[PDB]
């Protein structure tokens, strides 16, 4: 029948039950807790393995698919929508976190421009650049971690160039089309192992909770993120959809119910891409030419909930450490969180590796992620839902704004 | 005429003569000894350069060549034979080494599963993952050394996916076919320099022998390995060949005499692949469709003598250090040695870099390889012979077991 | 109209004016000086990003374009001319620097052979090998920095192999042709940002001059380099051109005036390749089949002024530190400087990273590059001009020596 989401629902309920029963009926040491969540670790190792070919091939094929005369218009209509919706999300998150109050920046601002143009393509696949001043002179070095931001820019430029070359460069277009669909097939292969991995990934996640006092203390912060996500998903996005196209926005969401449920269960926007494609094309009746570009490109660039969570978490951690923020310190968080959303891949544990940059932007230690790591999975489950909903709503907007070219 | 093996025989006899005459008539320092064996070092740098494209392209083309309906059957018939023959070799080696007696394991057991699914494809080409516990919590880091095990798994999955896609993904099949045959051409180019490199590689190998007391002390251990190789090559493999196909097993070996001699002289199963192909196809009259898959895939996965040597050497080093082994400690050696055979490339100095993992599995320092490094080349010369003989015997077995599909 | 060089001339004059006016009218700290030259840093990050695909694809396509029967002859006629002209340049530089007098080698000599055959293709793209002796035994390790020398050799061998395979390996030829022209398109895209980057790259270069006493002290050394470049560009190259082909050498230079001006303004031989192509083909009326091979291959291998500058700077730094040089110490500089010219890419700051090897060849600290870093841009501007002039003159020589095969 349809085991794609039934198996995942069974896995998540079994994971919750197993974690609760084990944590209570037993007292395991930290080493045994680490050994317990090994299958989830293997699932995460596979998901992180698949991202690089996925991102590179998806960007290249999405940009090169557009004809030379329409690449500018459709690309602009997509990028403007992405930037506007993410800025709205960041502003809403900052405003809400400031109102509720749950609790060397230039170097980090220039490091973002330095990482858009890496010095080496091979090294950018597994290493990232960072500079720190010392005596005052600037010293730069390469740390570990894939440089998604530079690879995305290079892939966009390469796709545009190959699309402009035409029949002479058609061989590269064919090569990257085949590579992208091979990567999609490999992701479909991983979806078989996904449920058993998710079971342990959540069971061992609800086991490390030492006393629930962490859950009580992280209260109010969790409400701020959930309220921001609800406002951005139920109010702002349907409103901007209705403004562009005069259609009932909620019928679109109801048609994208399967994709939303899959995203909320697996917490990965890149692995739910086929379901989103099917729901958008077969049900909502969206043109293929534009969705084939909006979906794969926006599955890792357009992440509104991720940006909102980055801004809210950064300001909350700052408030936990005092360090009253000025107006200028608000802005550097807003811009960095926008880059952090673009710099994170469609995998669960993403959004924590990219939060180090936004934390160091305002001069904070990298170890403060542990202040909120405890309950991050529950918020990730809801971040992914709005990350894919934004992509779906962008699809209808671009389609309505591209009627004259179809 | 036929200079492929005549030149190699001349090179090996000249190397033995040169090493003996130099070591005796002269007293060189360690720096001069290092400078003496420079051409062998260059040959090894070239052979290690060629392995990565060779392995990747060979696995991809071998798996994608099979049709979608026959890929499962032939692949299963090959992998079952590989696993069974290697397990037999490991068991025989362990039994012999235990009888003759010449003299934190869970982390190393899970590192093997962690290395089958690397977190990065580019980083897996030159780096490997390892975890060590410290206070107890697990800390992981990436050391140097190509991750052959993860690349093999990814290449197998990619080849299966591309074979299933068909005419749409035929461009990748063509690309990797061309890449594989280009790599074979480059290996044929290196075969010109091979003889002069081998001359110094053995001359400087028989020079570092300080007093022959090392040869006397390593006695009994060398007998255990040679007896195990002889038993596995003369008895077990012909018997399992005769059981499957009712033909004289020794006629097959006699037809593969040129390949066996080349493997025994150059000590590299990947560089003797064309000779093995020629001997199996032109003389033994083996079908091309199945040999084109069994030979290149099995030239680095199917290594029986390597696994036997790993097990015997690990147990011998353990006995030199006391540390009486339990039944459980025998098993972790057996499984790790099976992975070590798969994880080693078809190059001479391989089998020593992969022995560090099997030594650390039972909690031993990485510097104990020096206890047997002195006479390792002589045992490598015989390991390669049985490594290629196992591949040849597997070819006839799979062919006889694949008559109905040809 | 023609904004390619008018904009660059405006940028260079504005950069000189801005640097002079700022350095005098203001007293900035070192951190502010570093922040001032940020756009030049971004331009350099982009230029260093583009070199690896450019080099690999250019070598592969240039070698594979030649037919199997003519690849040996044309390749030999090009490589002999390259080696002879570079040796002449090195000898002239050494002679001039010795006459004017402005002021563990075996390990560094064998490291060059070790770097021609790297142990890993992926690691060679961003790392380089070096050995140092310690107690005496040799210990080797990998430092950072792209290994251009090994990649060039592998690309040459791969191109020859693919050209010999023919229609069977034509898919790789097509792939690399498309990749090379895509890289050229990306370089043309970077040429838009080039002028604004050059403005700051020179403005902040003439700002770090502390007191002009450095300019006075570096006098005589600058004259030695300029005189060597003038002699090699005005006398030796036209003479060797006239000897081969009985045509007026200076008419060729006058036709290559646009390319020479572009090279002198942007100080990058790889980014001025399209202009050199246009000037050589449309004006000088050179056959396309031979220029398509001589230009892209020689744009990074044939660098005469770079080698002359390396030799002169190394001997000048040695004379600043006393350390009287023997005849043997002259030779190791000459051979290393020849490799340093081949090992440097067509980017401005190149020639300083490759000078560390030639400085360590004679046993000198790597920090002595700061003795001449102050005025290096002015000498680079003239190095690039002769680097492209040598390529142009080689084109006519090979064409005249290849009449019978066209
Ligand atoms: N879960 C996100 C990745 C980024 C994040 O978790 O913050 C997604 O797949 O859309
Ligand atoms: N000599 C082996 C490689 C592995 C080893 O030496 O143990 C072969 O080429 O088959
Ligand atoms: N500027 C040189 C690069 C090498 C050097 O600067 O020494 C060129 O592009 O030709
Ligand atoms: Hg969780
Ligand atoms: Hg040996
Ligand atoms: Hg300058
Ligand atoms: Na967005
Ligand atoms: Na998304
Ligand atoms: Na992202
Ligand atoms: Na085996
Ligand atoms: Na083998
Ligand atoms: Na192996
Ligand atoms: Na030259
Ligand atoms: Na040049
Ligand atoms: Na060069």
């Amino acid at each position: 029948n349809n085991w794609v989401l039934l198996s995942t629902v069974a896995a998540v309920v079994l994971g919750i039950t197993t974690g609760v029963l084990v944590r209570e009926h037993s007292n395991l040491s930290t080493l045994e807790k680490f050994y317990f969540a090994f299958p989830g670790e293997i699932l995460m190792r596979m998901l992180k393995l698949i991202i690089l070919p996925l991102i590179i091939s998806s960007m290249i094929t999405g940009v090169a698919a557009l004809d030379s005369n329409v690449s500018g218009k459709i690309g602009l209509r997509a990028v403007v929508y992405y930037f506007a919706t993410t800025l709205i999300a960041v502003i809403l998150g900052i405003v809400l976190v400031v109102s509720i109050k749950p609790g060397s920046t230039v170097d980090a601002m220039l490091d973002l421009i330095r990482n858009m143009f890496p010095e080496n393509l091979v090294q950018a696949a597994f290493q990232q650049y960072k500079t720190k001043r010392e005596e005052y002179k600037i010293v730069g070095m390469y740390s570990d971690g894939i440089n998604v931001l530079g690879l995305i820019v290079f892939a966009l430029v390469f796709g545009l160039v190959i699309g402009k070359m035409g029949e002479k460069g058609q061989i590269l277009v064919d090569f990257f089309n085949a590579l992208s669909d091979a990567t999609m097939k490999i992701v479909q292969i991983i979806m078989w192992y996904m449920p058993l991995g998710i079971l342990f990934l959540i069971a061992g996640c609800i086991i490390e909770v030492e006393d629930w006092e962490i859950f009580r203390k992280l209260g109010l912060y969790m409400a701020t993120v959930l309220t921001g996500l609800a406002i951005h998903s139920i109010v702002i996005l349907p409103l901007i959809y209705f403004i562009v196209v005069r259609k009932n926005p909620f019928r679109f969401a109801m048609g994208m119910a399967q994709a939303l449920l899959t995203a909320l269960m697996i917490s990965s926007s890149s692995a739910t891409l086929p379901v989103t494609f099917r729901c958008a094309e077969e049900n909502n009746q969206v043109d293929k030419r534009i969705t084939r570009f909006v979906l794969p490109v926006g599955a890792t660039i357009n992440m509104d909930g991720t940006a909102l969570y980055e801004a809210v978490a950064a300001v909350f951690i700052a408030q936990l450490n005092d360090l009253d923020l000025g107006i200028g310190q608000i802005i550097t968080i807003s811009i960095t969180a926008t880059s952090a959303s673009i710099g994170a891949a469609g995998v669960p544990q993403a959004g924590l590796v990219t939060m180090v940059i936004v934390l160091s932007a305002v001069g904070l230690p990298a170890e403060d992620v542990t202040l909120i790591i405890a309950v991050d999975c529950l918020l990730d489950r809801f971040r992914t839902m709005v990350n894919v909903l934004g992509d779906a709503f962008g699809t209808g907007i671009v389609e309505k704004l591209s009627k004259k070219e179809l």
